[PDB]
């Protein structure tokens, strides 16, 4: 048993919920929350400018520090960095942005950073402002991820589209 509550449970291992992720990181302090970042972790918009907004921008700070020490990640990839007052642990995972003409393929690959934690609250990667089809992200999501997945999808009216297309 865990803490998340109201998700709708898709698959075994897949949970969805209408909510704004900032908040319910907030609330259920999880031990991971996803960050959608870029290659560069610049926290400017979308998901990522959200959860940054949300650390009084630690999370840039943090994140900066990392990139000086490391270089970029590759679109795929990911690190482990701090929750900040939001959750243990973000892990920064990089989707492909479709409005950057990266390879929808590489959708795979980031999901599978996934399986290296437990349980993990998430948005839906390549989504929003990174251009791809969410409903593909859910389908990818699914059949590439094997922990416990709480995915926080904040417009109300893409979460009915895809629960109402969900196979
Ligand atoms: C498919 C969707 N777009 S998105 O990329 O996942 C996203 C973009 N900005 C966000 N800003 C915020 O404050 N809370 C969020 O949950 C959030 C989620 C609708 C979820």
């Amino acid at each position: 048993v865990n803490s998340f509550s109201g998700y709708l449970k898709l698959t075994d291992n897949v949970y969805i919920k209408n909510a704004d992720i900032v908040e319910e990181a907030k609330k259920v302090k999880p031990t991971v929350v996803v960050n959608a970042a870029n290659v560069y972790l610049k926290h400017g918009g979308g998901v990522a400018g959200a959860l940054n907004k949300a650390t009084n921008n630690a999370m840039q700070v943090e994140s900066d520090d990392y990139i000086a020490t490391n270089g970029p990640l590759k679109v795929g990839g990911s690190c482990v960095l701090s929750g900040h007052n939001l959750a243990k642990h973000c892990l920064h995972v990089v989707g492909p942005n479709v409005n950057k003409g990266e390879d929808i393929q590489l959708l795979k690959s980031a999901y599978e950073n996934f399986n290296q934690h437990e349980v993990l609250l998430a948005p839906l990667l390549s989504a929003g402002i990174f251009g791809a089809d969410p409903i593909h992200s859910l389908r990818v999501c699914v059949d590439t991820v094997r922990t416990n997945v709480y995915l926080a999808v904040f417009d109300k009216n893409l979460y009915d589209k895809l629960v109402s297309s969900f196979l």
